[PDB]
C-alpha cells in the first residue's frame, strides 16, 4: 500500500531549476525512482533555492546555466555514470532546445515543461516558432535518446486529457470499437465526432491568508514565467471551422500551419469560456505550446496535403484571484510590479486548481474533462507544493516514467506519449478527475443591452468567444 | 464640539436607509437642531427598519413608487410647522418626480443621483445626459422657487467643488492673473485660459475586507445594486473641444446642452488609463456619472453665435476596491449578476482609503490631482455607521443641506451652482487629507511598446490614447 517505485535511474539526475516546480518534483523523484541519493544534484542561482535544498539534504550547485557555460557544466554532470542519467529541466531563462540537444548528444534522457530561449518582432516571440525548432531538431536527428518536450500540466497532461475526452465522447454516444492508435486516427476521431475546438479551460481558486499587497505580483507558480508568457502575443491553434479573425491576427509563412497569433499581449486578452466550478467565466488567451501541438496533432489533410479538418485550440486561463488583481495592476500601470511572490501551501487557506480540456461543437455541445485537485488533498499526498504545482510535478513524474520505459524514442511531445500509461502514473496526484457536459455556449444571454458582432449560426466561433 | 449650523423647523423625510442613509442620518442629528420626532425614514427593507428602530426614529416600511409617491410623501412633506427637507438617498426612485413633488409643496430637496423609477429602452435613453436634460428642462419650465439640490454626493457633488479649487490653485501656480471667478462664464473662461484640455474624476478605493471575496458574491463599499446599474449603462463622457478622435461605437445627442457622448458598451467593462497619487498609473472604469456631463457643461465657453469654442473632456476613471474589481470580472465573465451581494461595513474593513479627486490635464504643468485621501481609520474616529466611501458622500449631503437652508429659494441647482467655499467649509472636517499633486505621467507613458497601437503621438491626453482598446 506504499508508493510504487517505477524504475531505477542508473546515472546522474541533474535538476536544472529549483523554483516552485522543482521543489514539488524533487520529492516525487525521490519517492518513485530507485537511485543512490548522491546521484542527484540541483542547479539554481537562487539563495532562497540553495537554503531549501540544504534543508532537503540534496546536492546543490548555485549557478545560472547560460549559453556560455552549459556545455562545461552539464556534460560532466550528465555523463558521470555508471549508466544513463536524466536531465530534469524546470528552469526559467534557459534554452530548452540547446540543453535538450546536449543531453541527447551525450546519451542522457531529458524532460522539460516549456520551450523557451536563453535569457524582436512578435512572430519571433511565438510558441509556434519555438515549437518549430523542436520539430526541426527531430527531423534532423530522428530516433536516439528520448527527450520529452513540454510535459507539465499544460502543456503536457492536457494532451492526455484530450485523448481520454475524445474516447469518452465516442463512448457516451454509444460508439464502440478499438480506440485510435495512430495520429491520423485520433485526428479523424475528432473530425468524425464534430469537435470544432478545444479550450484549455482552467480556474484556479486558491486563496491566500493575506490580502494582495499593493505593488506585488502574486501567483501560484512562476511570476517571472507567467508575466513573460502573458506579455507574448496571444496565440491559438486555428480551426478549419473558423470564419472570422481579428484585424490584428497574423499567420505563419512556414511550419505545421496550425497557428495564428494576435498583435496584443495574451494576459490582457479575454475569452469567454467555462469550467465546472466557475461555470461561465473569462479566461486569458495566454500563449501555450499545447494550443499549437494539439491542433497540429488533430489535423486531417487531403491527398494534396492541405488541412481539411483541424480544431481550434487555445488557453482560457482564469488564474487565482490575486493573480487577476496582479494583471489588472501590471497592465494598468504599464510596468511590472516592484516585487513578487509565489503562494506557498502554508499561505493558502483553501481552493483548487481546476484544469481540464473543454471540447466543443459536437452533438452534446461542450464537454469538460480534467482535474479538480484541492489544496487540502495536495497537502495529504505530496509535500512542498500547492495544487498548481502538484499537477505539474506529477506530469513531469509521468513523463520521466514514460521516458525510462521508452528510452530510444527520440524527441517527443506529450501528444506522442502513451496517454493511458502517463495518466496511470499521474492520476494518484490529480484528485477528482471528471467529465462534465454543459449546454453553455459563448452566446448565452447575447445579444444583450448593446449591439454586438456575433455569429448566431455557430455559437463557438472565435468571433463570439473573443472579448471585443 | 460639533457646529450646529441651523434649526430645521419642519419634517425631515429621508427616503432610503442604505449605506449612505445610515451614514447621513447621524450627521443630520449632529449638525442640525430640530424636533427629533419630526424625522421620518422610508425604506422597504426589514434591515433598514431594525436599524431605524434602534435609533428611535420614525420608520415607514414602504417602497416609494410612481403609483404611491404622491399619496405617501405629500402628507409627510407638508406636516409643518415649517419648511421640510426631503433627503433622497434611495435606489429605484425617480429623482425628478420626487424633486418636483417636494418643490410644489415648498419642501427643500437633495439627492445624489438622477435616476428613473424602477422598471417592470434605446441606449441613448439610458444615458445620464438624457436624465440630466430632464432636470434642466424642469428648471427652465419652473425657474427659481424652492431649492432642490440635484446630485450632491461625493461624485457627483464634492468633485465639482474640487474642480473650482483646483482651477484656483492652477491659476496661482501657472502665474495666470485675474480675480477669482464668481460666475459660470468666468469659471469656464478660466479653465480655457489655463488650457485645461480635460478632467478625470480619478478615484482609487483601497479599502480591504477582513474576509476574502466569496465566490458568486458581488462586494463593494457602497450600493451594489446602484453600482451595477450604473456600470451596465453606456460608458459616457463630457466631450472636450480638443478631442480629435472618437471610437466607431461612440454616439452623440441631437438636443440638449451638447456636452456629451456615449459608447455602445457598458461603462464598468470599459477601461481608461488614469492616475492618482496613491495608485500612480492605473486603469479606471469609464462608468457614467452625472458630473462627467455637468462639469463639462459648466466649463463651456461659447461664442456670440452660441457655438461651443471651448469645453473640457470630463469622465470617471474609477478603480474601486479590489473585491469590486474581482466582482466586475466575475459578473461580466459570467454574463449575469451574482446571486448574492454585500456592502463592506466599517467593522469588516482592515485598512485602506477612498482616494477621490479631480485630475486636470493638458495645461502647462501637464496634470494636477486635487482631492481627498480619507482613510477608514480616520472615518471611524470622526463619524459613525459608515466606511470612508460613505463618509465622503454623507458629508457632501450635509454640505448641500447647509447650503440649501442658507439659500432656500435658489430653484433647481446642481453641485456646480453652489458656493463651493461654503460647501467645502462644511465638508472638509470629514475629508481627511485634502491635497494637490502634480505629475509628469501621461497616457503615452511607455508607449508605443511591444505591439503596434493606434495612438496619437501629437497630444498625449487625447481620448484615443486614454481609452483601452
Ligand atoms: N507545462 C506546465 O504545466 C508548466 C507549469 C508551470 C511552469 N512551467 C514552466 O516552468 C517554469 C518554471 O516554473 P516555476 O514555477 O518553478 O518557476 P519559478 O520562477 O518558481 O522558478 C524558476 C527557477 O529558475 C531559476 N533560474 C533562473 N535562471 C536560471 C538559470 N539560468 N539556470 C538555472 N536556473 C535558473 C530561478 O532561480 C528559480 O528558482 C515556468 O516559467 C514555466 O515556463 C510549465
Ligand atoms: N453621488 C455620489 O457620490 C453617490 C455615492 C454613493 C451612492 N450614490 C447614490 O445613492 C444610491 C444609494 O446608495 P447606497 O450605498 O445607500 O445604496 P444601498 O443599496 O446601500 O441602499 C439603497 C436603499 O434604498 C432602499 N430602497 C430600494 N427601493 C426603494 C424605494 N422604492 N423607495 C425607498 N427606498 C428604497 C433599499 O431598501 C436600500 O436600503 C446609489 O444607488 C447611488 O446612485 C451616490
Amino acid at each position: 500500500t506504499d508508493w510504487p517505485v517505477y524504475h531505477r535511474i542508473d546515472g546522474p539526475i541533474v535538476m536544472i531549476g529549483f523554483g516552485s516546480i522543482g521543489r514539488g518534483t524533487l520529492p516525487l523523484i525521490e519517492r518513485h525512482f530507485a537511485f543512490d541519493r548522491s546521484k542527484l544534484v540541483v542547479i539554481d542561482p537562487s539563495d532562497e533555492a540553495r537554503k531549501l535544498a540544504e534543508a532537503r539534504g540534496v546536492r546543490f550547485i548555485q549557478q545560472a546555466v547560460t549559453r556560455d557555460n552549459y556545455r562545461e557544466l552539464l556534460v560532466p554532470l550528465l555523463t558521470a555514470g555508471p549508466g544513463q542519467g536524466f536531465c530534469v529541466n524546470l528552469s526559467v531563462d534557459t534554452s530548452s532546445l540547446d540543453i535538450m540537444e546536449l543531453a541527447r548528444e551525450n546519451g542522457a534522457l531529458y524532460i522539460d515543461t516549456v520551450v523557451q530561449p536563453w535569457l524582436l518582432k512578435p512572430e519571433a516571440r511565438s510558441n509556434y516558432a519555438l515549437r518549430e525548432t523542436v520539430l526541426a531538431a527531430r527531423r534532423n536527428k530522428p530516433g536516439g535518446t528520448t527527450a520529452v518536450s513540454c510535459c507539465g500540466a499544460n502543456p503536457g497532461m492536457v494532451s492526455w486529457f484530450v485523448k481520454q475526452a475524445l474516447v469518452n465522447l465516442a463512448a457516451d454516444l454509444g460508439v464502440t470499437g478499438e480506440e485510435p492508435t495512430t495520429r491520423e486516427e485520433w485526428a479523424r476521431l475528432a473530425m468524425d465526432l464534430g469537435v470544432k475546438g478545444i479550450h484549455i479551460a482552467e480556474r484556479d481558486t486558491q486563496r491566500a491568508s493575506f490580502p494582495k499587497p499593493f505593488d506585488v505580483f502574486v501567483n501560484t507558480w512562476s511570476v517571472e514565467g507567467f508575466v513573460s508568457e502573458g506579455l507574448q502575443p496571444a496565440e491559438l491553434g486555428w480551426g478549419t471551422f473558423e470564419r472570422w479573425m481579428p484585424d490584428n491576427a497574423r499567420g505563419h509563412d512556414s511550419g505545421c500551419g496550425a497557428g495564428i497569433y494576435l498583435l496584443q499581449p495574451g494576459a490582457n486578452t479575454r475569452v469567454r469560456s467555462w469550467t465546472p466550478t466557475a461555470m461561465a467565466q473569462y479566461g486569458f488567451l495566454v500563449t501555450h505550446n499545447e494550443s499549437i501541438s494539439i491542433a497540429d496533432f488533430l489535423t486531417v489533410r487531403d491527398a494534396a496535403g492541405q488541412a481539411v479538418y483541424r480544431p481550434t485550440c487555445h488557453y482560457a486561463y482564469h488564474p487565482c484571484n490575486d493573480a487577476v488583481l496582479s494583471l489588472h495592476e501590471m497592465f494598468g500601470s504599464g510596468k511590472r510590479q516592484s516585487d513578487w511572490r509565489i503562494l506557498d501551501e502554508t499561505e493558502i487557506v483553501d481552493g483548487i486548481d481546476e484544469l481540464g480540456v473543454l471540447l466543443y461543437g459536437h452533438g452534446k455541445n461542450a464537454y469538460w474533462y480534467g482535474s479538480q485537485l484541492s489544496i487540502e488533498e495536495t497537502r495529504r499526498i505530496a509535500p512542498d507544493q500547492n495544487a498548481t504545482g502538484l499537477q505539474v510535478s506529477s506530469a513531469v513524474l509521468a513523463g520521466m516514467v514514460w521516458a525510462l520505459e521508452n528510452p530510444n524514442a527520440g524527441i517527443v511531445e506529450a501528444d506522442d506519449l502513451d496517454f493511458r500509461r502517463c495518466l496511470e502514473v499521474q492520476t494518484p496526484y490529480l484528485g477528482p478527475v471528471v467529465g462534465v457536459y454543459t449546454d453553455w455556449t459563448p452566446l448565452a444571454g447575447r445579444p444583450g443591452l448593446f449591439p454586438e458582432d456575433i455569429d448566431t449560426s455557430d455559437p463557438w466561433q472565435f468571433r463570439n468567444v473573443l472579448v471585443r
